[PDB]
């Protein structure tokens, strides 16, 4: 971090690391979006 | 000479010369003021 690790931080033997992640998340609720459309209806014709 | 050569002395004919010179003096008391500073502790860092 180079804000934390000032100069008078480092003198008193201080020294600061940042350890930023993500975890992996439970997928508990799946949802699916199921829609009948009619875009590749004229697909049938050739 | 600055302040001696004068007109009026000029037609004494006495004209003035300095020679100086600063003589290289031994150094008998070398002084080391060494110190401990926080200064550059911001240069950890890459």
């Amino acid at each position: 971090d180079p804000d934390l690790n000032s100069a008078s931080q480092l003198a008193q033997g201080k020294v600061y690391w940042n350890i930023r992640f993500t975890d992996v998340p439970p997928a508990e609720n799946p949802n699916f979006r199921v829609e009948v459309t009619d875009q590749w209806l004229t697909e049938v014709l050739d």
